[PDB]
Parts: structure tokens; sequence; C-alpha cells
């Protein structure tokens, strides 16, 4: 109800419309979901730098834990000085809704 499922497997509720949260601004100064919290993902491998959406995060593939279905990826923040350390930043046409 305020679930969002895996939308391959449709098993699988991977977080909630009360997780999301935006690091897009709102000043002079969409497609990925930025969420504070999941479940039901597997991380692959190690993170890396390499492109990263949000400068000052590396990311992990993440994948649904049931089907292998890539969801998105978990970013963790390179710095200690940054908010949050950790998000997931997750493929909106890989869940249901
Ligand atoms: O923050 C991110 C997550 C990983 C994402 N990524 C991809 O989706 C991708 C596909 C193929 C080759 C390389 C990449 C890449 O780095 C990307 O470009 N930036
Ligand atoms: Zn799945």
């Amino acid at each position: 109800p305020t679930s969002l499922c895996c939308k391959q497997c449709q098993e699988t509720e991977i977080t909630t419309k009360n997780e999301i949260f935006s690091l897009s601004l709102c000043g002079p100064m969409h497609e990925t979901l930025t969420v504070y919290k999941a479940s039901n993902l597997n991380l692959i491998g190690r993170p890396s730098t390499v492109h990263s959406w949000f400068p000052g995060y590396a990311w992990t593939i993440a994948q649904c834990k049931i089907c292998a279905s890539h969801i998105g990826w978990k970013f963790t923040a390179t710095k200690k000085d940054m908010s949050p350390q950790k998000f997931w930043g997750l493929t909106r046409s890989a869940l249901l809704p």
C-alpha cells in the first residue's frame, strides 16, 4: 500500500514510499528513486566511484534477492562529513507500482 515491490517477481518489498527522499535541488542551482532504506536486495561486488550519478558517493550494484533483477544501487559516501552516509538509488521502472 505504501509498498514498492520488485516488478519482475512481485515477491519482495524493496522499499516503501515512506523512505523516499530527494537529493535534487529545488532552486536555480525523475527516473531514479532515492530512498534512505531498502530491503531484500543483494549487493554485488565492491563500491566504485566511476561515473557516479551522485558526486561524493560510490555505487554498488543491488539486485532482488529472489529473482536477481537489477533494481538499483547502494550509494555510500566517500567522506565522513556527508549525510546521508548511505542511501539507495532505485530504477523506478524496476518497481511496482
Ligand atoms: O552512479 C552510477 C551507478 C552505476 C552506473 N553505471 C551503469 O549503469 C553502467 C552500465 C555500463 C557501464 C558502466 C555503468 C555505470 O557506471 C553509472 O553510470 N553511475
Ligand atoms: Zn524479484
